[PDB]
């Protein structure tokens, strides 16, 4: 387990992710 | 809870999302 | 030991890096 | 404390960040 705070950073940086390659394709 | 640099960089990278997200609007 | 989404997130961050290097090189 | 995983990513991402700041300046 993890604090709340890093799993909330960790959701936020994968969805940056996927969005950014949604945008581009 | 979570290694203290890694809260920190958790921290680091929030505040780096929003402040480009604030630099582009 | 950390949240498995946390891993996760590390695994993603650390590949994207690793490809994005090699991609420029 | 965090996987050992998470805590070498954190530390990667850290000095990612501060190698594009000293580039850009
Ligand atoms: C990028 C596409 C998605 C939009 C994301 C935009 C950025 C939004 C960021 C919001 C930050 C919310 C983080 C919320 C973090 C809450 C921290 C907490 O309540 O517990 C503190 C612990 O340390 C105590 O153990
Ligand atoms: C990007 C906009 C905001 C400016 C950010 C610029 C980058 C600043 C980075 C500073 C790094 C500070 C990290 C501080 C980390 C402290 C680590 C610690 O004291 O405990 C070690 C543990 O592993 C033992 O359990
Ligand atoms: C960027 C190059 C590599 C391609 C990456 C593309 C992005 C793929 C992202 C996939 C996200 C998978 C994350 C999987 C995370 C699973 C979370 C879980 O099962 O446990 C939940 C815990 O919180 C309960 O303790
Ligand atoms: C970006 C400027 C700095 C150069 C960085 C280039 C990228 C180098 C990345 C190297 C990845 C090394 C990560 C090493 C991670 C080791 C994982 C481990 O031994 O324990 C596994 C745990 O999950 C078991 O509990
Ligand atoms: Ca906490
Ligand atoms: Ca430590
Ligand atoms: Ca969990
Ligand atoms: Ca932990
Ligand atoms: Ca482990
Ligand atoms: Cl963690």
């Amino acid at each position: 387990s993890s604090d709340p705070l890093v799993v909330a950073a960790s959701i936020i940086g994968i969805l940056h992710l996927i969005l950014w390659i949604l945008d581009r394709l």
